[PDB]
């Protein structure tokens, strides 16, 4: 596949855009996990699937029995990897672009994490869309976090919900979802 449009999908706590603590999300938002699954899995073209790209540490963090993520082509990046097709669901690669050369019959491509991948790939011009779940909490500071997004958002535009709706198709988008003390909303951003 040549120069596909890629999207980053991430969940971050405002205002600092904290994303994790010692390799894990500092929250358990059950509806947000469901949205992540639907968005990354759904396709509109017939014999296609979507691809998910992740860093080797994220891959390793998923319990062996739960990988690869079903119904999507999983791509794992490592600087030590050779560009190789493991099976029909798993690709190893050392760069995003090299990995995309090995795919066909893919509709959308999503970067799913983790912290290092996000922070490095936000600056690759293949990235055209950000799907950011903006999480809010009454006392952000009480949540322990060690990793943060370092995104240049001054170079990006938050679109209206109609545009997000158009992006996700059939997926139901509820507003101000509450789970425990967290409130969140789904957003779409594109480059200026
Ligand atoms: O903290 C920990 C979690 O770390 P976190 O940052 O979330 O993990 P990530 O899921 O982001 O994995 C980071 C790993 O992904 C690989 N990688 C990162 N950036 C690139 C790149 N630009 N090109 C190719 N491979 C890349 C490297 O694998 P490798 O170390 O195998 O090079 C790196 O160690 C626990
Ligand atoms: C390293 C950290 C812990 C930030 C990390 C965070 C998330 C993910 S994948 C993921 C899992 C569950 C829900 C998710 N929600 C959205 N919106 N984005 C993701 N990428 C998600 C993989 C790695």
């Amino acid at each position: 596949m040549l120069k596909p449009n890629v999207a980053i999908i991430v969940a971050a706590l405002k205002p600092a855009l904290g994303i994790g603590y010692k390799g894990k999300m500092p929250w358990r938002l059950r509806k947000e996990i469901r949205y992540f699954k639907d968005v990354t899995t759904r396709t509109t073209k017939p014999n296609t699937r979507n691809a998910v790209i992740m860093g080797r540490k994220t891959w390793e963090s998923i319990p062996q029995k739960f990988r690869p993520l079903p119904d999507r082509l999983n791509i794992i990046l490592s600087r030590s990897y050779e560009n190789e097709i493991i099976d029909d669901n798993i690709i190893h690669a050392s760069s995003i672009e090299s990995s995309l050369n090995l795919v066909s019959d893919v509709e959308r491509v999503f970067i799913i994490g983790g912290a290092e991948i996000y922070n490095e790939l936000i600056n690759n011009s293949l990235v055209s869309h950000l799907l950011i779940t903006e999480i809010e909490h009454p006392s952000p500071e009480s949540i322990e976090m060690d990793t943060f997004l370092k995104f240049p958002l001054e170079s990006w535009t938050k679109q209206p919900k109609s545009e997000l709706q158009k992006f996700v198709g059939d997926t139901v988008l509820e507003d101000d979802i509450k789970e425990g003390d967290f409130t969140y909303n789904y957003t779409l951003w594109t480059r200026k």
